[PDB]
């Protein structure tokens, strides 16, 4: 049952992998990644060797979290898990984890900056993001880090969501950085407990950029970005102010001069009127009032692509481990069980 493994040192790293994976070639370095040819399936694949997966309780729980999430995702518009392996023959010598996925080429950046997009292209790309999100949200999963570099696109305009937020540092979110330009205001400034509606804000930011070729809210810091957002969508009323839990944050908002919501047809000049209408329903300051992924799929902007018999939901996903307190070796044993129970797709 156990395959034969072979060892090799590539760029100061030891890689021990099953014989099926050939012609390993480093491509990036969290973990290190190699491209390879999988002789069992015929696919070009990415093989990621996790870096120090069990060095702390926090790191061991993050390793388990990532493996549980990747094993669950089975949808055309979401990255899935092709294989997971360890060279260890027992729990006692278990130390290294390797994850195998389809090798992705271009991301949405490699097209948004370098192609001329028709409205039909925007329809199809945003449709696929929303189709994947309906699936993800049905399992009570929040992606949290949707942005163009986390969307893989091929030559036929087919799209997959990847790089789920596994819980970014303070430094990474500081200044003039794309890591923050797509984040909902309530999570950027920790206004309140957030939920899956944060992902819909991100989709609105992405759709605007596909239509205009420009970043929607390219703030130089958190406060500059908030000012760009409030100039477009308006300052909050008392109803949303009630829902912001920090007194200082409420005090800060009330120090700003009030502004009305702008006319989106005069911002997205020349855009399909149905695209303008959908943007107005995603880019709503109060997260309770944003359109959901399931509701957006039925919007008339997608009439050409919507098929309610081919927009599936996910199997239920048990996240009870997140509130559980365990020792490093217990998280490590749970991870080992998940490695050895993996069953590959058809
Ligand atoms: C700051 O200028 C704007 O207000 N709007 C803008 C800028 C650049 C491109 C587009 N394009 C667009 O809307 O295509 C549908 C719109
Ligand atoms: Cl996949
Ligand atoms: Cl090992
Ligand atoms: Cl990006
Ligand atoms: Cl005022
Ligand atoms: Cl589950
Ligand atoms: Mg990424």
């Amino acid at each position: 049952e156990r395959p034969t493994f072979y060892r090799q040192e590539l760029n100061k790293t030891i890689w021990e992998v099953p014989e099926r994976y050939q012609n390993l070639s480093p491509v990036g370095s969290y973990g290190s990644v190699c491209a390879a040819f999988d002789t069992k399936t015929g696919h070009r694949v990415a093989v990621k060797k996790l870096s120090r997966p069990f060095q702390s309780i926090i790191h061991a729980k993050r390793t388990y979290r990532e493996l549980r999430l990747l094993k669950h995702m089975k949808h055309e518009n979401v990255i899935g898990l092709l294989d997971v392996f360890t060279p260890a023959r027992s729990l006692e010598e278990f130390n290294d984890v390797y994850l195998v996925t389809h090798l992705m080429g271009a991301d949405l950046n490699n097209i948004v900056k370098c192609q001329k997009l028709t409205d039909d292209h925007v329809q199809f790309l945003i449709y696929q993001i929303l189709r994947g999100l309906k699936y993800i949200h049905s399992a009570d999963i929040i992606h949290r880090d949707l942005k163009p570099s986390n969307l893989a696109v091929n030559e036929d305009c087919e799209l997959k969501i990847l790089d789920f937020g596994l819980a970014h540092t303070d430094d990474e979110m500081t200044g003039y950085v794309a890591t923050r330009w797509y984040r909902a205001p309530e999570i950027m400034l920790n206004w309140m407990h957030y939920n899956q509606t944060v992902d819909i804000w991100s989709v609105g930011c992405i759709m605007a950029e596909l239509l205009t070729g420009r970043t929607l809210f390219p703030g130089t810091d958190h406060i500059d970005q908030l000012k760009l957002i409030l100039r477009l969508v308006g300052t909050p009323g008392a109803e949303l102010l009630k829902k912001i839990s920090s007194e200082s944050a409420r005090n800060y908002i009330q120090s700003l001069a009030q502004m009305p919501k702008m006319n989106f047809a005069n911002v997205f000049i020349g855009a399909n009127p149905l695209a303008v209408d959908l943007l107005e329903k995603m880019l709503v300051l109060d997260s309770d009032k944003r359109i959901t992924a399931a509701q957006a799929l039925a919007h008339a902007y997608f009439a050409q692509y919507h098929d309610p018999d081919d927009e599936p939901v996910a199997d239920p996903y048990d996240q009870s481990f997140e509130s559980r307190d365990l020792l490093i070796d217990e998280w490590k044993s749970l991870t080992y069980d998940e490695v050895i129970s993996f069953v590959p797709p058809p």
